[PDB]
Parts: structure tokens; C-alpha cells; sequence
């Protein structure tokens, strides 16, 4: 089923010490193995990617999980260090990014906030309303509260990004968020670059028959911002990444609390360089790039990474940062969102991708990529015949990938269905719609996707993943179905 290609870089998915410099890479080579799963006769708006690879279709009549009140997309369920996510007093709680409905779609990450929503637990997703009978129950936080951390207070905007959020035993809640100063021009122009954190506020779940509703969250912790050695800067990159936290621990390391979030390499923009181990080609394949060509090519522009960082004391009030576990140098702008998931002695790097952020010479899906390796530090060996792919929306690969706000003539309409995908236990991918429609019929979405389900190390095989098409209706389940699958009861009343 492959097209002639390069072969896929070796990866030994060999664990190293958490500390150490080793930084796995996502190679041309490896980012290459995309192009050989694509079905180059792949006809107008039919995928050309493996189905099994591919999110099944989402229909373009959905429904709204907040009743319109509000724009939603990145959402997170409330979690502990094995991410299990929980129900508190017999409601499941979630977090997701929101913005006021009348803003236009396009224009909602500058007044991005983190808001919540709950509905009863333990009612399956066929019993539950069409739109997943979610309560809005509003902001999280105070206005003024996030602005905490900024010396300088001249900023245009101020947000809210994407985290996560641990429940204890007690009922208290650590959110970990992205805490973001933007200081724009009314056009949109940087006075300066923006000034993204990894940022910490406690609060406290009150719930009972009446619904559920939230406490504290008045002070921010400012736990990171780039450092400009592991993790590129505003200094080095106007529009660098540094954002989306996600805590857990790591059964191989008791008594540690670990973080991945979304970086870049740390390199100035305009003078960053690929070397060999960057293209990672095997030696004398026919299909092997130069370094000159790449690095002429423009993809010295893409060079994300996922970073790691140690918590230094129990409150998780003060963070080390360590050296990025992943770079796709030359390959991606863009691992957004990461999370280690936890199967089998193994550990699943997975991350979120669009298709523009792709490098010159390459291209691939929308969604999820993921890697596997023994350790959170590993030799990662990227998913499904070393590609990376774990999960893409249908994608003709043969045809240009268009934008969410404008749809290419010849594209599958579910190009742009699902983004921010996340990796729930058992397999379960929850998303938001961002498009879906063909060039001249689309809409937008800001509510979530079906939820849908993803065998992970199929057949005998950990480096496999297969999507499951008898999994609710030809692959689809609920919509915004979030479950929990564990249950915590406490004081918090209202
Ligand atoms: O968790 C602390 C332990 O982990 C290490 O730092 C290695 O990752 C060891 O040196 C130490 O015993
Ligand atoms: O709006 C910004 C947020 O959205 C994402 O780009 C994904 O949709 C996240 O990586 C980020 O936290
Ligand atoms: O604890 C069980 C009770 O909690 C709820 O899920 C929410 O209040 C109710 O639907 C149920 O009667
Ligand atoms: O809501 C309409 C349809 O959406 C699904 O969740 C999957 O697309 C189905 O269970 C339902 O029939």
C-alpha cells in the first residue's frame, strides 16, 4: 500500500533519564512515509489517507453543545497523575477555551478564556441529549485575575490558552493553563512579541443536585516562559510557540510530577539550520534529500518541539525545564498540544498537527500524530509505518489543503472537520469542529466533534494504531462525549 519512497529513520525507542540531553527527532525521512501512505489517484474530495488512519466523517448538520451562547474548542476533563478523568458529586466536569458567540470564528484566539461545563455522570452517550446535555457553567475565572503575572500591563489583549486540570483526593483542582499578554496594533501588528506562560491557578469544585460551581482560582503562579536555550523565545522567533501543559507521572519515575507542553527548537528564526540527523535519511536511499537543498528550501522556518519539565517541589508551584523529548526540525512548525498516555510498559507521545504548518517537501493531515518509545525520554518511534500519523482528518493529499475559511475546490469537506484532538482512556478521541463543507456550502463549528475511538498497538503491535469504524454509529459516538472513569465524592456544596 506504499508509494515508492524513502525508507523510515531506524528509531530504537531506547528510554533515557528524564534528565538527560537526548532529544528524539521526527524526520524528513520518517514525515515522508505521509506521502508514501497517500493514494495518488485518489479522486476529487475523496480521502486519499488509509481510513484506518483517518477520523471517520463528521456530518456537516451538527448540534451545538453550548446552545450557541458561546464559541468552544480545546477541551480538557478533569484528571489525576494517571490521567483518569473524574466526576465530582455525580457530575462530569470539563474545561474548554471560549469566546464570546459574536465574535467572528476567525477572530476568537485574542479573546480566548477557559470556561466549564458539567452534565450528570453515568448516563451512556445514547440516553444523553443529541448534544451531550452539557451546562455552560460560565468563566473560570475573574476578570483582571490572568493579567496577575505581566510586568507589562500595556497589553491589547489577554487570554486564556489551552492546559490541563488534576483533581485530588479533597476536591481541589490545579488548573494548569497557557496564561497569554498579546500587545497588538489595531490591525493586528506585534508592538512586541507576544508573551505566552505556563501558568498555575488552584480553586475548588462545589457540587451537588443544583449543577456545579467553582471556587477560588484568584491567584496565578507563574510557573514558565521560554528560556531561550531548550525552548525558543520571542527574541528568537516574533511568532514562536511555547503553550499547553499537561501534568502526569510517570510510573518508570515514582514520586516525580512531569509536564510536556507544545515549543520550538531553540534557534534565532532567520539563521536556523537542518543538519543529517534532521532529514534522517538511511545511507544511499534513493530518495535522500541534501542538507544545502533543505535548508534552501524554507523549511528551516518549521522547527517545533515538545518540551518536558520537573516539578521541584509537591505543590507544583515550581517547575525545571529539561531538554525537549521531541524536535521536528524542517518538518513542522506545530506539535501543538502533547500528552503522554500510558499503555502497556510503553509511552504514547501525542500531538496535535495542522497541514500548512508542514515544511517545504512535505505535507500530511490535519490531527493527531503520535509516538512510541520505553521511556517519556526515548529514541520515539513515530506511529504507523513511521510516519506519525495517528489520526488525520479525511485529506486528499493530492490537492492543495485551502484554509477552515475558505475551502479548497477540490478538498474532502471533512479536511478541517476536528482539531485539538485529545486521547482519552481506552482510546477515545474527543475534538472541536473547526470546518466542515465543501468550497462553496461550509460552516463553522466551535462546538465538539463526535467522539471517536482509536485501538492503540494493534495486532501484536505497539507501534500501530487502527480506528475502530463499529464504534457507535460507522465509527461515531456521542457528540462532546467527555466520560469519566473514575468517581470522586467531597465536601463542596452550594
Ligand atoms: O526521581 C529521582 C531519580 O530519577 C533520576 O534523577 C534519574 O531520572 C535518578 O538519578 C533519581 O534517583
Ligand atoms: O487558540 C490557541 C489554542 O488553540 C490551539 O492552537 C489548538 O486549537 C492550541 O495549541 C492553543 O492553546
Ligand atoms: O449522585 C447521583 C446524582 O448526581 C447526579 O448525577 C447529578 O446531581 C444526579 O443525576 C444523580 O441523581
Ligand atoms: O446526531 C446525529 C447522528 O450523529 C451520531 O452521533 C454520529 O454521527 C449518531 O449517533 C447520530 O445518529
Amino acid at each position: 500500500g506504499l508509494q515508492d519512497g524513502p525508507e523510515p529513520t531506524i528509531h530504537t525507542q531506547q528510554a533515557y533519564a528524564p534528565e538527560d540531553d537526548f532529544t528524539a527527532k521526527w524526520t524528513r525521512a520518517d514525515a515522508r512515509q505521509l506521502q508514501r501512505m497517500s493514494d495518488p489517484t485518489a479522486p476529487s474530495r475523496e480521502n486519499s489517507m488509509p481510513a484506518s488512519v483517518t477520523m471517520p466523517t463528521v456530518p456537516q448538520d451538527f448540534p451545538d453543545m453550548s446552545n450557541e451562547q458561546v464559541w468552544v474548542w480545546d477541551t480538557w476533563p478533569l484528571t489525576d497523575e494517571d490521567a483518569n478523568q473524574y466526576s465530582v458529586n455525580g457530575w462530569e466536569i470539563i474545561f474548554s477555551l471560549v469566546a464570546d458567540r459574536n465574535l467572528g470564528f476567525d477572530d476568537r484566539h485574542v479573546f480566548a478564556k477557559i470556561g466549564y461545563f458539567y452534565r450528570p455522570a453515568g448516563v451512556p452517550a445514547a440516553e444523553r441529549p443529541e448534544n451531550g446535555g452539557w451546562t455552560y457553567g460560565g468563566l473560570v475565572f475573574k476578570e483582571g485575575v490572568t493579567g496577575q503575572i505581566f510586568e507589562d500591563q500595556s497589553f491589547s489583549h489577554q487570554t486564556q490558552w489551552s492546559g490541563s486540570a488534576r483533581v485530588s483526593k479533597n476536591g481541589e483542582i490545579k488548573l494548569f493553563f497557557t496564561d497569554v499578554a498579546f500587545y497588538r496594533n489595531s490591525d493586528g501588528t506585534n508592538i512586541k512579541p507576544y508573551d505566552p506562560r505556563i501558568a498555575l491557578s488552584v480553586g475548588k469544585v462545589k457540587a451537588n443536585k443544583k449543577g456545579v460551581t467553582l471556587t477560588g482560582f484568584n491567584k496565578v503562579t507563574d510557573l514558565l516562559q521560554a528560556d531561550g536555550t531548550y525552548y525558543q523565545t520571542g527574541a528568537q522567533n516574533e511568532f514562536f510557540n511555547f503553550r499547553d501543559p499537561f501534568t502526569f507521572e510517570d510510573p518508570a519515575h515514582p514520586g516525580e510530577t512531569f509536564m510536556v507542553f507544545e515549543g520550538n527548537s531553540a534557534m534565532q528564526r532567520e539563521t536556523a539550520t537542518c543538519n543529517e540527523a534532521d532529514l534522517g535519511y538511511r545511507q544511499g536511499d534513493p530518495y535522500a534529500e541534501t542538507v544545502d537543498d533543505v535548508n534552501a528550501s524554507g523549511a528551516t522556518y518549521q522547527i517545533g518541539n515538545v518540551g518536558l519539565a520537573k516539578a521541584k517541589n509537591k505543590q507544583l508551584t515550581e517547575w525545571e525545564f529539561l531538554p525537549p523529548i521531541l524536535s521536528a526540525n524542517c518538518v513542522t512548525d506545530q506539535t501543538e498540544r502533547p500528552q503522554i498516555y500510558f499503555k502497556d510498559g510503553k509511552s504514547y507521545l501525542f500531538t496535535i498537527s495542522h497541514r500548512g504548518t508542514f515544511a517545504a517537501g512535505l505535507d500530511g493531515p490535519e490531527g493527531v500524530y503520535g509516538f512510541v518509545g520505553d521511556g517519556i525520554r526515548s529514541d520515539y518511534q513515530p506511529l504507523n509505518g513511521g510516519s506519525g500519523l495517528a489520526l488525520g482528518n479525511p485529506t486528499n493529499l493530492n490537492f492543495l489543503g485551502g484554509q477552515p475559511f475558505a475551502p479548497d475546490f477540490n478538498q474532502h469537506p471533512g479536511h478541517f472537520q476536528a482539531y485539538s484532538h485529545y486521547v482519552m482512556p481506552g482510546g477515545l478521541v474527543q475534538s472541536f469542529i473547526d470546518t466542515i463543507g465543501t468550497h462553496d456550502d461550509f460552516v463553522r463549528g466551535g462546538t465538539l466533534a463526535p467522539t471517536v475511538k482509536m485501538d492503540i498497538g494493534v495486532g501484536g503491535d505497539p507501534t500501530k494504531t487502527a480506528v475502530d469504524y463499529s464504534y457507535g454509529s460507522e465509527g461515531l459516538g456521542g457528540w462532546a462525549d467527555i466520560p469519566a472513569n473514575k468517581h470522586l465524592f467531597t465536601n463542596g456544596k452550594f
